[PDB]
């Protein structure tokens, strides 16, 4: 009955599961879990791998001896149950010292000391067998106007992802980046603050295919945009390197709500498009369990994440197999919008007095799109009525 | 006392001050102008120019004949106001063969009929005189999940564009293109909702330097994002070829009221930037006077464009020469954040203790960015207390 | 399989069915329809009954004699198929006299004409039979802050409202009122913009009995609040006297989607919150099929309305039916929500050292809610996973 | 030059500038300030009292002994400054024991602890001199339907409210409460979202004329409403006690800017209307300093919150005296908006042939409103263009 394997490819942020409750207004409802632990009871609920920030396996300040001895204690956990790590990112938002930013911090030193956090942790990272190295720039911001030049800024966003990528290729890593925009919080306002800013920056740095996005579904949602069309828009360019899955119940603060809360029928169209374009990344939960909750809630949260992907990867499934949905589906002419406008050409198409001389608009504008029942038939089989 | 002159550049749709107050609950309040007179009362308010859709100029249907009819009296009227037309757009939304879209309609016949209309109004459009002609997708877009799959959309997209570029440079044309992005209204969610999923779009394109955005300070407001923000990093891309101002009062229907009106800071810094950065196309205002107002209200609401336009400048430019806040900046560090994070290079970096091995992370951490007094004496300089 | 009976008061407004399709960006797709062949029509898809303003049924501007003739029309199409017409309206926002609203333009001659319209229409509801009449205050608002003082147009409302309230009286009809909220659109701010608002401007009606809200899902959500948390309010209250069903995808333009669009979870909640309560008024549908559907996706979606509140009625019995469900309710301690905190009084209270002086707070801070598996459950349920 | 007086009667919370930084990501950015020197910093810049959470100036779990100690130091510092204390709230969603709310928690227990505390910090607040009690209930909402049955919580918030007016009858205390309405975060919806639920919510209490609202600017806005609208209601009910002041750019997180900033417009018109309306209570600050900030930014950010409250009281005035602005109210009809519209009653109504059968509806449509001149004039007041 629905049950995850490590086949799926589902993944969880130690931070995840992890989280103690802390909010802005209250202190944590839970302790602290040993990122042990973590590996250990996500292994046991079928899920694949892990993921980490620095900061989430190695205490912030700890000497190279207690390093080397919180990854020993990580690596025999992984080989103990044969989880992967198969995206890894820096923490540079937590510290005191990120106040402003860390690749965009206005102190220059604040810049250089960003940098060589993240590169240490690349190094890490490629040594566990991560693929793809997350950047979320959660402090690359301003709460007002005049406290970044915008354009100054992006010369430094585009200078420190530019560094980076001249010392993967150096290294001769076989890493790849991906950027999470977010639109706010905690700054006023977050550079980069949507997948579309995010693709069109990528396009300015010295060496573009090292560089994609990490979409997070909440996010895209607290601007209330659409996050199927901007993860449709992301795979059109190529660059889907990664994804965050989660629930987020309109524009407010990022509630990170566990994958199928939130907006339901997104959910079910996120993985209609992500199941049939063939996206075979993990299938990654950026999720928050409630404060309300114990541990048992904890690890009901994480397996709820896995099993509504499966229920509706399956929904999603029957709904582009049925015979009747394709008819609908040819009655409202997705097949016509797939097929080239003008492949016979520009002077073709100018030539083509059908096309506007001799068009006849009348009977064109009363052809019905008879989009309401395709879109109730994709209701019904989403509430399993089909 | 801030008066406009053709100088200043002040440019308005024929839609604008013509709009008649027909709303999706309500019958028009006023009757048409005829565009004639439009050009010479903006002309005598001190307008540089104006711009139209298609369908404002030779209403809809029009033979060749009554065409040619049109534009002369428009270009008469041009000839005795000295008005210029810096841009013109095309009418895809009105009439009912477009329900479903221009260039991504489903329909390949109501696609090609698109572009025909197109391109009968950039032969017009150059004859005018324009430099700019504006692609606004109002109905390229979706209610439901399954009436458009985006990434067969957005081919179509880009044939359309691609068909558009080779036609301008076949012909010989000097003339650019500009997007208009808007997230949603009258679509539910519409293709390229923002300016950064516009400029990522555009680098797809075969010849990208032929396209750049057309910004409206409503449109990125109604996801909302930071107008400012999202202009910087336009201008950043070097694609501001064309600027939409107006107002708009938070994430709701757009509301297209005159500029100045909704986010004043944010059109307070939208000025300190269009103007710091040296921008000089037109300032045009997508505008609508409110149904409420007679047409005296109509030409009072279009010169408040303008007025409010000339005061932020004032006050902008006083912000910047006031040798106090020239000290805050400085002690923001807005002058660190211009100078490169490493231009010693990535080996020096590495070997550069003081970025890491002895960085005082506490000692950053304690520098106060000084953020609060640079936002109050901006603040003082908007409300003309400095 | 899921078919509507006329017992399950199923109604649509003359004007759902009947929207052309004129937009603000747009012309009309469909052409008008006859309020005789909408009744039939509705009849057949098993509906309850209609509704109407007084401007869908007779034509603006109708003399006595015609208005007679389309009164004995309608009455006789109710007639030939058993429909009925719980509730009524008036179009105070279409004509261009209403431009600045009904009860609070700021013009006396506007207001008293206001009444007038509105004082005629109940006339004919009540000979018709309908036992609500709804206020939308569409117009009532303002674009700008010194256009309205608001003060002065509640007054001005809580006079127009009291002086309905004292011609129903007096005329012995048994109706009441019901107020409909939307927070802006066609104005920039709507008055009495929620639920909450509309409740607490009631109780300073001099005969607060007569009146109640007429809530819509999309509405509520135009504001970003939890529809069935305003529901359950106004049910608290006793003041739910009619609902507007339909679907809205967050914060933007009204849609007015078919309802179980927009946001499907909180359709659930809504269903299962009406049916437990045993609200016993009409489900009314406020809806427009999407301006790209011909007649036949005209019926489509009004079909799909009834269709979708008849699986989430049984999706949402089945879960309180379910015993593993009530063991969960009882897990999150629903059931200590229903007991009073201190049915033993003030003074018990203050002497109760186990309330305080010997509470164990971290005992109690430790306590799972376990509101994820119950949320779980409910997921499980909606989907048919159960 | 806008110097404050404590006759202006500005209040700051404790917890605004002693906010120590610490966000959902990221740890504190400042020491803790001792509440002592936060009373001496205020006095200097001109403040007129402070309020208070009782955890706030009592760290939790005190023994009486210091609690008492902690109470002579503060009444010591009161002394010597002249500061008041005009109100005082309890803190009910800091500690872990609140996760799931204090008035409407599932749990009995919490509920009967959370009247516990707050009857003891009334009776402090009482000895303090304060002469309202807020109550924000942070924590009283749901992240999921079936956590919360909302007609249960709003019997025990009832409970709640009766048994504290009990309490304070009953002791002879002056004393009035206000509820201060937030629509989420923390929770994902919160019970009474904004001023006109909690407006409803009070007319059903045993004795509601003790009970009136504390509407906070930013939480409105977190609703996309109009605060001054908002404002003008609660006065017009007659149940505005006390008011948080600050600002907040749009839908999301809440900010707590510091007043002005923000919706600068919107603070204009709240200024307007409370100092028209003579309200008298304080105008208190809920605000926090951006965690940007060292401790000189924080007493700047506070000294600016004061400041542009008292420039907009000037513009505000200036905008209200200005002849030219009188005439154009009139020309905008707001007197007749002021006018009964019926003062000669029904029956003269329904008998005024002017009011319907002869009112020219035609030559009304066509009275422009002239609300766009009068919005500029009220422009150039703000930004002392006049
Ligand atoms: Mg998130
Ligand atoms: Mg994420
Ligand atoms: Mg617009
Ligand atoms: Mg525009
Ligand atoms: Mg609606
Ligand atoms: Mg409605
Ligand atoms: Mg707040
Ligand atoms: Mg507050």
């Amino acid at each position: 009955n629905y049950q995850p394997t490590p086949e799926d490819r589902f993944t969880f942020g130690l931070w995840t599961v992890g989280w103690q409750g802390r909010d802005p207004f209250g202190d944590a409802t839970r302790r602290a879990l040993d990122p042990v632990e973590s590996v250990r009871r996500l292994a046991e609920l079928g899920a694949h791998g892990v993921t980490f920030h620095d900061d989430d396996l190695i205490p912030f300040g700890s000497s190279d001896s207690e390093r080397e001895e919180h990854v020993k204690r990580f690596r025999q956990a992984l080989d103990d149950t044969g989880m992967k790590v198969p995206m890894a990112t820096t923490n540079l938002f937590t510290h005191p010292v990120f106040k402003d930013g860390g690749f965009t911090a206005n102190d220059r030193d604040v810049r250089r000391y960003a940098l060589r956090k993240t590169i240490r942790n690349i190094d890490l990272a490629v040594e566990l067998g991560a693929e793809t190295y997350v950047a979320w720039g959660g402090r690359e911001g301003a709460e007002s106007g005049g406290a970044k030049d915008v354009r100054d800024a992006l010369d430094r966003m585009k200078e420190a992802f530019d560094l980076l990528g001249e010392y993967v290729t150096s290294q001769g890593y076989d890493i790849r980046f991906a950027i999470e925009p977010k639109p706010n919080e905690p700054r006023g306002d977050i550079l980069l603050p949507t997948v579309g800013h995010a693709l069109a920056f990528i396009e300015r740095l010295e060496r573009p295919e090292l560089y994609g996005v990490n979409p997070e579904v909440g996010h895209e949602q607290m601007a209330g945009l659409n996050f199927p069309h901007g993860i449709a828009q992301a795979l059109w360019a190529g660059k889907l390197f990664h994804i965050d899955l989660n629930g987020q119940n309109g524009i407010k603060y990022d509630q990170d709500l566990r994958f199928g809360a939130g907006d339901l029928r997104a959910a079910f169209w996120l993985v209609d498009l992500l199941e049939s374009a063939g996206y075979s990344g993990p299938r990654h939960f950026d999720f928050k369990p409630p404060r309300t909750e114990d541990f048992d809630g904890v690890w009901a949260s994480a397996a709820g994440c896995m099993r509504n992907y499966l229920i509706l990867k399956e929904r999603a499934a029957a709904f582009r197999a049925d015979p009747e949905v394709q008819e609908a589906l040819r009655a409202s002419r997705l097949d016509e919008l797939a097929r080239p406008t003008a492949a016979d050409g520009l002077q073709a198409l100018l030539d083509d007095r059908s096309a506007f001389e001799e068009f006849d608009v009348d009977a064109a504008a009363a052809r019905g799109m008879a989009f309401e029942r395709l879109d109730q038939l994709a209701m019904d089989h989403l509430l399993g009525a089909r």
